[PDB]
């Protein structure tokens, strides 16, 4: 009875969640980042649930006026807003570490027991409409930037991009 569902996911393997591409040299523009995916979920067909885990050299949240993912090949949208005064979307209470979960498309891998999503980016804007502006002329870097998430752009073990995209197990399967 107990095991039975009463009407109408699977987790992947953590180990087997790792980088989609690798290369000799990435894009070193923009203040130092770690951003991969640290967990998937099998929703249906090619559709899963990750974890998107984001480190880097920030402002302070007040500083912070936008700050999203956007270009995402997603079911339930292109942009996914973590912090925005605009829009009052107020997820994250540290700009320099955070984790959110993303909805995603995804397509077979070149070892096709695995699949991966698509290029993204995430942008960066600090300073202006409304933020605070408390320590923003000791800033190094630019006011407004975009961390470029892929496996594509890459030439000869060069990419032009800051981070591979993420693949996990088809289904989220143990097969791999
Ligand atoms: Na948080």
């Amino acid at each position: 009875s107990g095991l039975v569902p009463r009407g109408s996911g699977k987790t992947c393997p953590t180990s087997e969640v790792s980088p989609a591409c690798y290369a000799n040299q990435w894009e070193t523009t923009f203040p130092p980042s770690d951003i991969k995916i640290t967990g998937a979920t099998w929703v249906q067909d090619n559709i899963y649930d990750v974890t998107l885990s984001y480190e880097a050299e920030s402002l302070e949240l007040e500083n912070l006026t936008e700050l999203k993912i956007i270009g995402l090949n997603s079911p339930t949208g292109g942009t996914k807003l973590v912090w925005s005064l605009n829009s009052k979307v107020y997820d994250i209470d540290n700009p320099a570490k955070w984790t959110t979960t993303l909805r995603v498309y995804t397509k077979s891998s070149a070892d096709d027991c695995y699949v991966e999503m698509y290029p993204f980016q995430i942008q960066v804007d600090w300073c202006e409409a409304g933020a605070s502006t408390d320590g923003c002329s000791a800033w190094k870097w630019p006011k407004s930037y975009d961390y470029d998430i892929g496996c594509d752009n890459m030439q000869d073990g060069v990419s032009r991009k800051h981070h591979p995209v993420y693949k996990w197990p088809k289904k989220c399967s143990s097969n791999c």
